[PDB]
């Protein structure tokens, strides 16, 4: 479980687009149905980072990093799950004030 | 937060005690300033669930569930926030019929 109800965590995830989220940190270019760019987690000159709008997940073929929007924001900023859930909740339009976290 | 005014949500939270709310689902026993019992969210033989009267929150270290009375009710019964708020408002003495929810 978490300090945010399961159902609400679900609504947050469904309310955001991982491409929009990652695009605030990584310059992405469309290639087919996915978006690609340089991995911000590992160092290498060649693009190896991929994001899938359809699966709502990212993957890096150079370091193995990957996952959904929570995993990307907890690792890009070094912030805990409830802090990443707060920032995704604002993009999703989900209220989190009633759960007395912050 | 939704459809219930912020001041009304604070009257609900003041009007309920999470020890009393969780004690309707979990057998609790006081140990100094907290209440402890078996987790109803995850399966374990030993007690790992705690409730703080002062902070009005709960926590289970064997599964991570936790938070306030809203989180507890929504996750224990699998109900949305409006239903959880109507149940806690009935215990708090707060009338919500004038806000036109459901
Ligand atoms: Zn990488
Ligand atoms: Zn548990």
């Amino acid at each position: 479980g978490h300090r945010i109800p399961e159902e609400t965590i679900e609504a947050i995830r469904r309310g955001v687009d991982i491409v929009d989220v990652i695009g605030e940190y990584v310059q992405l270019k469309r290639q087919g149905r996915n978006y690609f760019g340089l991995c911000p987690f590992h160092g290498e000159k060649t693009p190896s980072f991929s994001v899938s709008p359809e699966k709502q997940i990212f993957h890096c073929f150079g370091c193995g990093a990957g996952g959904n929007a929570f995993t990307f924001l907890m690792d890009i900023e070094g912030i805990p799950f409830v802090e990443a859930a707060k920032r995704l909740a604002a993009k999703a339009g989900v209220d989190l004030s009633v759960y007395e976290l912050d």
